[PDB]
């Protein structure tokens, strides 16, 4: 198994080690290297010339002026003050006219503010410019290891560099610590491990997947939920419905994780009633723990009733426009049917900068996320506007942990296929494509198993003034078996007439109800995780394809860590994915994890006329190349129809998992120590 | 496989032709039959003096004199008149001087009283009187069929009868209606197959097996709560000691299944909070539909307070009674080192005659298991002595078939459970066995199975006065799939010194916790389901036992429907099992249903010095030959210790499940009807 890797010139290779020269011991500074010297004395006001857009760098000065969040405070988008410093912060960057002002904007940045607001407007930055295209990102876990691993393996990191070194190495071994190499590698167990307060713990392995905490993080800087989507021309038309989307795959595939574990569908709550799935995050900021919200949670106390009422009031509005079929208000009137009303409603419940018809939102403009997910993390309310008590829903990078998100989301997306019910249905000859036929389709064995996989955690540790005048010595790996499966192929049997541009998908779904009972169609559509989507010329008579699931346009492979994206550097390349297909979930999370008799699911593929691409997402997401609605046939409702289109076709299968069945297994001592 | 069979005289064949001469067309009467010519004229009062207890006669005749429960209603020994009306006419069984006098009296009984309040009485004075011991009883579900199967079959067979036999044989099979020979078979759904209110119907097809309720009836009827152990001599002292075995066995063997079907442990719930599990019976009485508690039930309602304040008052005695480690009142004073200690603690709890030192127990005693069950029950107060609304908890047969059955007695054994850990643990010298020592033990495949049970179900049903001037048809036949798994070997391997008669146990276990975390014998010893118990001579050097699971002595066969029981009676025969182990758990549900991939267990066998059977309950139970407390040695916590006795072993064991995972499917048309 090799990487797919790609070629980039002299030009790119110096701004890839320039954004990476700032990624470095970022919660300290190091006045030897190069990045300081230029930060520090940058004079923004004097280079105003230096900048496409004079009044965002004014009003950009005239807020720093004011003073921004101190270094070492948890920052949050999620708090008005931090955001407005941190979209002001990425003005500055994304108006820089050329990338060296951009760099040098950015190691200002570095110099000056803290270090958390730093990071996010750079990574969102690095993202949007278009002189950056194609610089490859590094791990956000590697960037924020303290908010993906928890303080067990961070402490036993402090004490490391604490004694500098192992006092007794072995003695070090019972605690998960092992030296590999010049190297200290730390065991870290998801928290299952430790403490047990909820069923849904359970999930860990699943809910703690450094990988998939990433992936929401990409989704967020992607396209933050503040900033108009102007950028990407088509999908601006189309942001609802790509929120749909994100949210309906993502919570599909977070169901099936609870089925093979015996979990069910995701919990349904009220406002006015005990939260029954509490949360205990292991981590902690430089000043405070995490909060944490215990099982039958009352979340209806004085603190929060006007919040309560306001997303009541939000969710009434939805219901009630529903009902009277049309969405008023926003500066329009939009009936159901609209070719908009789709986008609107995904503007809507994200409350985000479209929605309003500006570039950036404002304080005023209240979010129903914002306040659901601020009642949901329960911490006390903030200090004042730089301190609060962070809680998992206050980063995007921990919001897949706490069990209330995709209750949160679900819940929304509850309302949204409500709405889309409203629509007009697929109907079956819109859905038949003459002329094509599926005769079978046969999967390979699904296996899932654990596997050890490695990252760069350094940066949880502070550097001594002597180690700053060398190199940086990416010393600690945090290692962790994480959720894999082996390769498989999908066998597709097509007999046709005659030859045709056609377009394959392919979809994993539910066999059974959580009660073991038979899917139905009719309340079911929404639960199919689409894994595949490619063109295929199809020639009259018997057409045979065959798609490795390494192949599935869908999913990215694993980030490598920065050390190694420097070697690749030499060779004149960057991986592939990782600098084209960030933000695709991890392949290796493409299944859920299996149980030991093989857990019942079922594979579709759906095969359509090729057609028109004309408002194609792909400056977005590369695998959004056609016309049709995202997620296109399960996007919405079909006919009902007891008689399948010839076009698709459903193959039971089933996903077995091999080795330990619990991660921890391979963190225990006795284990690893062979 | 053969079934074991005993030899029986000629006058044990009468008694047993005139007992099931009784058990007939139950809800009917037959003025051709014998039995009625007899029992309309015999005058008890001209026969006084054929009863060994004048006083008793008396009572009853007084009693009757008044009026008893009308023929049709329904019975429950729950409810105060029906249980002393009951009792009465008990007595009038139990004192016959003979055989005859006895079936005069029930003869009589028949056709005069309640049918339920007659086959009640009749059932234990069977049991109860020295000339019938050995005598066959019919199975429960035979006698109770309206207690045993859901209204859908039940009005199937109705409607079969309603129209003398099928008018299109064709269509019925649609609806599980099959004609084989002259019997018509009705295919019976568990209730998860029609309605699945909460996660706990996953669990209908063992608690609504008719094996599993006949088996809770038996317990009852073999000696009542509300009579006095005294005729079984030893078994009085050690009462308190029988009830925690039954329970805990039987709570630990549902807890295997909730193992298996990811329920985990058996819920608690509290008096003042909404009880969580709801249940809804579909069973009806003559009158009335059983009442329903739907999920999240409102239990501390208006109606409730007082008999709440009572049941909460009764276990504050027992807390507080622990607390200052003695129990006062009930004619004495019992520390809890006492010996008498640990049967008053269950003959508190289930407040019998025995806690009294009285025969029978009076209206006045209190008892927490009866007001328990009608809060639980969730019925609407009686409309008066004689009616009123059952719920599942009203009968021994059918309690097994409600959750919180489980949670009630559960909540009990809980407290008895903590009574325990008051008490001396064994040491590990006493637990030792000088000299004997188990190298090794190797179990066969675990696997289960659904497989069709056939039972007589004629009772059901209302004769022509045509068809009752003929033989009985045994007409209707009920099909369902039980439970069952594949005969099993274990073989033991044992190192002796010297030559000793010992005994050799055999233990079921949990391997892991709820979280699928490693058990904890200092907090687990309740969990061990109790298998075998065997006496074995050892002879010096090497030993090697091979027990098979249709050996083990602590189950026995499936009940013969009636009319087998008359075939066999022509060879001067009867079933072993079903004449003096009728009290046992059915063998076919010693295992929990596996999973396809195997469900994690762990079997251990247990083997100590054979001595001592002075105060051995075989009149009872034949399996209870010893002088060690029931369920040695997890009968209470030991004295903790991570070095194992040399004469106990641990063998981790895997039930796997074949065939089709869900009963109900070998109930669908399709798949019966080949
Ligand atoms: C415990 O607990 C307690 C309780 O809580 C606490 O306390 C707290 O504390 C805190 C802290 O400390 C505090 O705060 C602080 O304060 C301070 C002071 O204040 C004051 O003052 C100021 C100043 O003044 C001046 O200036 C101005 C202008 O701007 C003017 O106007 C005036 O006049 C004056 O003048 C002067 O100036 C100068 C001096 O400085 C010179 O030039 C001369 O001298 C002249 O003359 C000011 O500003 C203020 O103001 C305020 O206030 C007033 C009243 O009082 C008013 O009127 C105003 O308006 C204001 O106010 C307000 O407004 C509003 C309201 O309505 C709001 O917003 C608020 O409230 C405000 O405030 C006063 O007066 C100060 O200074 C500080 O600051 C800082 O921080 C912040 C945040 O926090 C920011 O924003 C800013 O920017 C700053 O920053 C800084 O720092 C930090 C730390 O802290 C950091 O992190 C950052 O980064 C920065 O850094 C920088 O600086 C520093 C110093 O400062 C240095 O050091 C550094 O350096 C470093 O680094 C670099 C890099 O970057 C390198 O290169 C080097 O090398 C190294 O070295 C840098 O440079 C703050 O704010 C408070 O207050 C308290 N509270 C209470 C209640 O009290 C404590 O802390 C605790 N403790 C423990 C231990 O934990
Ligand atoms: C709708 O809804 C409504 C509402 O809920 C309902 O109503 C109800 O109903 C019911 C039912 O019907 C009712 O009840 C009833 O009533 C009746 C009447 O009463 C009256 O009367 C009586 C009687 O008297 C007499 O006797 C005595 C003695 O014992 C004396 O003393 C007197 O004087 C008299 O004498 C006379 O008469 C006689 C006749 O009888 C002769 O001998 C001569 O003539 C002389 O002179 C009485 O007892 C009563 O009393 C009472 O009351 C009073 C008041 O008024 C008082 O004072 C008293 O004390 C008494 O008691 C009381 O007490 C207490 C109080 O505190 C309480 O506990 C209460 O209250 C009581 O009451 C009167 O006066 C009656 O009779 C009836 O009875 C019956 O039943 C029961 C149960 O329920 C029982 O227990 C009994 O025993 C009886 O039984 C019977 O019947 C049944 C049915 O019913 C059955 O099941 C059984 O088994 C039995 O049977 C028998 O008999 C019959 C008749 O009756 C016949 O028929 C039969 O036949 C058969 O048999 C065999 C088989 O087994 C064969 O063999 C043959 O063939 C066949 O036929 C048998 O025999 C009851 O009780 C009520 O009341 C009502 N309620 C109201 C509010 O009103 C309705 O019903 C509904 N409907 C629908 C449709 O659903
Ligand atoms: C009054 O409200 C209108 C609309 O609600 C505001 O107009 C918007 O102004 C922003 C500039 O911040 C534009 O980006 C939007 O396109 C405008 N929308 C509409 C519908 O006009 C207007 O700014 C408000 N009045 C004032 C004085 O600010
Ligand atoms: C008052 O109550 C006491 C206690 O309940 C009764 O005493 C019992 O009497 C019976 C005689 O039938 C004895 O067998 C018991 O051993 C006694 N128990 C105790 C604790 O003494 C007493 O009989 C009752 N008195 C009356 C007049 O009914």
């Amino acid at each position: 198994h090799v990487l797919k890797t790609k070629d980039v010139d002299t030009v790119f290779v110096e701004r890839q080690k320039k954004v990476l020269s700032l990624f470095q011991d970022v919660d300290q500074l190091n006045t030897n290297d190069e990045y300081y010297k230029i930060g520090k004395d940058y004079d923004i006001e004097a280079n105003i010339d230096n900048y496409t857009n004079k009044k965002a760098v004014e009003d950009f000065l005239k807020m720093y002026r004011c003073g921004f969040l101190p270094k070492y405070n948890e920052f949050s988008v999620f708090h008005d003050k931090l955001r407005d410093e941190a979209i002001a912060l990425f003005h500055l960057f994304y108006y820089a006219k050329d990338f060296d002002t951009f760099y040098k904007s950015a190691a200002f940045a570095r110099v000056h503010l803290n270090q958390g607001q730093f990071l996010y407007a750079y990574y969102i930055a690095i993202i949007q410019r278009k002189d950056t295209y194609g610089i490859v990102l590094p791990a956000p876990y590697e960037i924020y290891p303290e908010l993906f691993v928890n303080i067990d393996t961070t402490y036993k990191m402090f004490r490391t560099k604490m004694q500098n070194g192992l006092i007794n190495p072995e003695a070090a071994v019972e605690y998960g610590i092992v030296k590999e190499d010049n190297h200290y590698v730390y065991y870290s167990n998801y928290s299952n491990a430790i403490t047990y307060y909820n069923e849904e713990q359970r999930l860990a392995y699943f809910t703690e997947d450094i990988g998939l905490n990433a992936y929401y993080f990409f989704f967020h800087i992607h396209l933050p939920f503040w900033w108009t989507a102007e950028k990407y021309g088509n999908l601006k038309e189309r942001r609802g419905e790509m929120y749909h989307y994100f949210y309906d795959q993502l919570l599909t595939r977070y169901y099936f994780e609870r089925l093979t574990n015996g979990l069910g569908t995701i919990p349904e709550f009220s406002w006015y009633s005990p939260v029954k799935t509490g949360h205990y995050p292991l981590l902690t900021s430089y000043y405070t723990p995490f909060s944490q919200r215990p099982n039958f949670y009352n979340v209806h106390s004085e603190e929060n009733y006007e919040k309560i009422r306001f997303l009541d009031a939000y969710e009434n509005y939805f219901v009630q426009a529903l009902q009277k079929g049309v969405f008023e208000g926003f500066g329009q009137t939009i009936y159901l049917n609209d070719s908009k009303a789709n986008s609107f409603v995904g503007n809507y419940w994200q409350d985000n900068a479209d929605l309003y018809g500006e570039e950036v939102t404002k304080d005023y403009q209240r979010s129903y996320e914002i306040v659901a997910r601020q009642v949901l993390g329960a911490a006390p309310k903030p200090f004042d506007k730089y301190t609060f008590m962070p809680s998992a829903l206050d980063f995007y990078q921990t919001s897949l942990r706490d069990p209330t998100f995709y209750q949160l989301y679900n819940r929304i997306i509850g309302y949204f296929n409500q709405f889309k019910q409203y629509l007009e249905p697929h109907s079956q000859e819109k859905l038949h494509f003459v002329g094509v036929k599926v005769n079978n389709v046969v999967v390979d064995k699904l296996v899932t198993f654990f596997e050890y996989y490695d990252f760069d955690a350094t940066n949880t540790v502070f550097l001594t003034e002597e180690e700053l005048k060398t190199k940086y010595p990416h010393n600690l790996k945090v290692r962790q078996p994480r959720l894999n499966h082996q390769p498989f192929n999908i066998n597709i049997d097509i007999k046709a007439d005659v030859a045709t541009d056609a377009v394959v998908k392919i979809f994993m779904g539910p066999k059974y109800n959580e009660n073991g009972f038979p899917i139905t169609l009719e309340n079911d559509w929404m639960k199919f995780f689409e894994m595949d989507w490619f063109t295929h010329k199809i020639t009259p008579g018997q057409n045979t394809i065959v798609r490795n699931s390494n192949e599935f346009v869908i999913f990215k492979e694993d980030s490598l860590p920065s050390t190694e994206l420097y070697k690749l550097l030499e060779k004149g390349k960057v991986p592939f994915d990782m600098s084209e297909d960030f933000g695709y979930l991890p392949k290796r999370l493409m299944l859920p994890r299996g149980t030991k008799g093989g857990f019942p699911f079922q594979f579709v593929v759906f095969v359509y006329p090729f057609e028109s691409t004309t408002k194609n997402l792909t400056p977005y997401e590369k695998f959004m190349i056609d016309n049709k609605p995202l997620g296109y046939p399960f996007d919405r409702p079909v006919d009902t129809s007891c008689f399948k289109q010839p076009n698709i076709f459903f193959r039971d299968v089933s996903v077995y998992h091999e080795g330990e069945y619990h991660a921890y297994e391979y963190n225990v001592p006795a284990y690893f120590s062979h």
